[PDB]
DNA sequence: GCGAAACGTCGTGAGACAGTTCCG
DNA sequence: CGGAACTGTCTCACGACGTTTCGC
């Protein structure tokens, strides 16, 4: 848990913003609670030949990983607990995600009691469909009310 | 000839190096001595659904205009004058593009004299073929080289 | 049972030029 | 005759989720 310098949240919060993403998302899972994974996500993807700068953002950043897809790469950070942290310092300084970026920031904050109630979890499971909403998606596959069918 | 707000440089030059193009063309123009205007051209492309983006910026900057392409759409300045002021004070802030602005300015720099000589003319065709090397270029015909039929 | 890397994919939403006017 | 406006689009470079894997 740290606090980052001003200036480097400024200059990310730009690039994040253009290249960037915060998915949140419903991943359906067994071996858990109610047959779903309550998931959140921080990534910013680029051409594997300016991979550097991603790799410099681990070693920034402090945490998270850097992966290869192709003719692209991307960083990802989806350790909750410094997600949270990191989402905090920086959700200030953006202008087209920062709707989004609380959610995933004020979900986290209500995760332990998730798993509680039904009507409890729907509650967070639908912030998910909120963000899911803002960003621009267009294969998005499971969805708060694919699992209001959790009936048995 | 505006001074800018370090915190908005800092944000921008995050933004332009995501989502963000720098420019610079050898226009076969019939008019013009030798016959190929040299443009140079700063711009941020955006979906037109957040253009307001887009807005604020031509009155954050001070200068410039938006396009519509249809589903997307751009900033862009052209004006050398605004475009050196600009590409001035955001140029120590960019990461992956820094270079390629700094040849725009020498470029502007030596704008004048640069269709003296045919010769010192070339040499910035060449300040220019450096820029789209640094660039993703992918449907680029005139060069330095495609010029040479001017010596002749 | 949980959270967490590790691995794959659709369909753009952006980017890096080319062309051809319009003033003055 | 130099310089922006208006205008046209080819080719990726992204953003945004999707099934796998599994020990702590």
């Amino acid at each position: 848990n740290t606090k980052y310098n001003k200036e480097f949240l400024l200059y990310l919060a730009g690039f994040v913003d253009g290249d960037g993403s915060i998915i949140a998302q419903i991943k359906p899972n067994q071996s858990h609670k109610f047959k779903h994974q309550l998931s959140l996500t921080f990534q910013v993807t680029e051409k594997t030949q300016r991979r550097w700068f991603l790799d410099k953002l681990v070693d920034e950043i402090g945490v998270g990983y850097v992966r290869d897809r192709g003719s692209v790469s991307d960083y990802i950070l989806s350790e909750i607990k410094p997600l949270h942290n990191f989402l905090t310092q920086l959700q200030p300084f953006l202008k087209l995600k920062q709707k989004q970026a609380n959610l995933v920031l004020k979900i986290i904050e209500q995760l332990p009691s998730a798993k509680e109630s039904p009507d409890k979890f729907l509650e967070v499971c639908t912030w998910v469909d909120q963000i899911a909403a803002l960003n621009d998606s267009k294969t998005r596959k499971t969805t708060s009310e694919t699992v209001r069918a959790v009936l048995d």
